[PDB]
């Protein structure tokens, strides 16, 4: 579909068996989800934005479905105020910017 | 144009007559540029992102040309790690997400 930018581009995602709302973010290198209890091994990571860095848990080869489009990649979990879908997964769903 | 996301969507902007590189950022409500001298009146503000809040100078009704497309709107100037073009201006240049 086509998503205009008058409002935050929030869409429904499916991850770890749960439905969530997430922001499609061309300004994010990584995908970062609000605190949730995913199984498996993880590695610590620090990610940086406006204001500074937060500590997150890095999970690899995680399946996320974004508006019916499936993607598999690295998913970070930590104290973000918003679920963010970053470029690592947006490329997998064929998402482009157009003007 | 159509822009894929395997790299950061950086573009050249012109503001205050000066050229700069900026990130097309659908995850930002607002446009935030690195410290610079801009002509016009400004008001102090704060803006928050991942990591926390920073202090910025809000300039309203500023002319800015984004990859050959003109916009006139609000620009926040402060110690952001990257120049980001947010949805307030992305909408003015007709930018959408598509997949
Ligand atoms: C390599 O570094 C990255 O990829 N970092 C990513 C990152 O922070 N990306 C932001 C742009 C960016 C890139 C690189 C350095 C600094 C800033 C942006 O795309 C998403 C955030 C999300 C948000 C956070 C809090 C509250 C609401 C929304 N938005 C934002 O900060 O927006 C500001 C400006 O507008 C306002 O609206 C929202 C808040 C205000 C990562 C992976 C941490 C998400």
């Amino acid at each position: 579909p086509q998503i205009t930018l008058w409002k935050r581009p929030l869409v429904t995602i499916k991850i770890g068996g749960q439905l969530k709302e997430a922001l499609l973010d061309t300004g994010a290198d990584d995908t970062v989800l609000e605190e949730m209890n995913l199984p498996g091994r993880w590695k610590p990571k620090m990610i940086g934005g406006i204001g500074g860095f937060i500590k997150v848990r890095q999970y690899d080869q995680i399946l996320i479905e974004i508006c019916g489009h499936k993607a598999i990649g690295t998913v970070l979990v930590g104290p973000t105020p918003v679920n963010i879908i970053g470029r690592n997964l947006l490329t997998q769903i064929g998402c482009t910017l157009n003007f």
